[PDB]
């Protein structure tokens, strides 16, 4: 039986309206009719799988040229989506305190191709990068339709391009995806964006793990009742996905692993002080 | 030739918070972290067509006894979503200028079953109330769930089903029905709520008209491009009505009369000046 070891990444904090994570968290009344939003910060992080058949690496996290005057990012984006994290918390650094290079790495899991996911996919050009097909397509057409603003980064679109990344895509109608004794690719479909990926995780010692994402932003997202967020494309399919989620967890005994939820976050063990078996 | 008469009657104004109008109109970012909102006015309006063949109401606004302390608005709805009108506003009395008796009326069209729409549903117990089923479930739902908040008003249901209404589901996949000559219902979907109803309405000297209600809140909302309310059912149910909107108007020459657009209103005939051949 293969014994794995999974760790988790620090890969900095981001903050922006909390209209945004949770929509009309707080609606202006006849009482309060100016009412305010929130900044709230968050943590990205990242899960890599050391497996015997291979190395497994779900989400990558932001670019770190995406910030600054002469960032990736567009300037509105800066400012509505700040990322900050040290050196230490970028991804090729904390694959390195493990011994991992980007080579080594057969499998990136690509939840989704916002900015704060798949901002390193262009360092894994020795491995399989596994997305959803329509997630795919409506990136490439915000490059093509030349669009500068938005949750997708016309640079690093733009670099995927260039470092001639193999594509594995999960079709719309496309069944879970066995990648290694306990790892399993789950197609969440549309919803949160065009088209999300999950992973479950079934460890010897710690038993069974989801990793959701952007699917649920946090422990308040999941509920329930379900609170979902400000914007979204695909409103049924969100709802649908989140209580999918629910009957998984609940069926095989799992944990739930939320895409942006401090508190949850701040209880794992990172790759700093260990691993889990 | 038939040869109607169309009225615009006004029915007060409502205020609510602008985010639930326009989603994230005015996002918080880092140089204005606690932003804040607005609290917007906008008409309720119903329409009276005339017929040779029989008289036809499309909405019917709140019901008179909604807003107070002994109002059927449970206190939170009233103060996220208060209603303003004198007693011309009222339905009743905007039919009665115009010498028209609830009895009078041959069929009223529900666009859907929201408080500010299906207010005074109770009152044309001699005409046939037309709706879509998806609209109706839910309603009933909300109903026998006691669900005491939210945009379907549980004492106006109640008063619904003592009065006997007499009821004509739009089936989900139901094509358009001709009412009468030159006026059609137009079958929209899940979007806004769970189903909704338009009208195309072809006069002699004034040409086509299209009542699309909340399927598009405001100019704003129809651009393009597309900018949606805060909150919605169906994401993409609403988009796609949008954009049918819009074909059908430039196939037919037709104008298009928002659901609750203030600039636009103001141009209207009004029932107390006259009325649209
Ligand atoms: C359609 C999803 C909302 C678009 C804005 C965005 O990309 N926001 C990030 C921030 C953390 O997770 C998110 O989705
Ligand atoms: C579809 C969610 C409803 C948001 C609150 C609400 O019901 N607002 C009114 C105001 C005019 O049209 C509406 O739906
Ligand atoms: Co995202
Ligand atoms: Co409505
Ligand atoms: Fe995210
Ligand atoms: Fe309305």
């Amino acid at each position: 039986k293969a014994r794995p070891k999974l760790y988790v990444m620090d890969n900095g904090r981001m903050r922006m309206d909390k209209n945004w994570m949770i929509a009309m968290h707080n609606p202006a009344t006849i009482h309060n009719p100016n009412a305010q939003t929130e900044f709230v910060e968050f943590p990205i992080y990242t899960v890599l799988i050391d497996h015997p058949e291979g190395k497994i690496l779900f989400d990558t996290s932001c670019n770190p040229n995406s910030m600054g005057p002469q960032g990736r990012w567009a300037e509105s984006t800066q400012q509505m989506f700040p990322w900050t994290a040290t050196e230490e918390c970028y991804l090729h650094n904390r694959l390195e305190q493990l011994k991992v290079r980007p080579e080594d790495i057969r499998y990136v899991v690509a939840s989704h191709l916002h900015l704060d996911h798949a901002g390193c996919l262009e360092m894994f050009t020795n491995a399989t990068i596994i997305v959803h097909e329509d997630e795919f397509n409506g990136a490439l057409q915000c490059y093509a339709r030349n669009q500068k603003e938005g949750a997708y980064i016309w640079a690093d679109i733009d670099a995927w391009i260039k470092n001639n990344l193999q594509w594995r895509t999960v079709k719309r109608h496309e069944d879970n995806i066995l990648l290694a004794e306990g790892v399993k690719v789950l197609n969440f479909g549309s919803g949160h964006a065009w088209g999300m990926l999950g992973l479950h995780v079934e460890l010897p010692e710690t038993g069974g793990i989801i990793l959701a994402s952007d699917a649920i932003y946090t422990a308040e997202s999941y509920g329930p009742p379900i609170k979902p967020p400000g914007i979204i494309y695909d409103s049924l399919g969100y709802m649908n996905t989140v209580e999918r989620i629910r009957r998984i967890a609940q069926e095989t005994k799992s944990q739930v692993w939320f895409g942006h939820d401090a508190e949850q976050f701040k209880k794992f063990r990172k790759s700093t002080e260990g691993y889990y078996e």
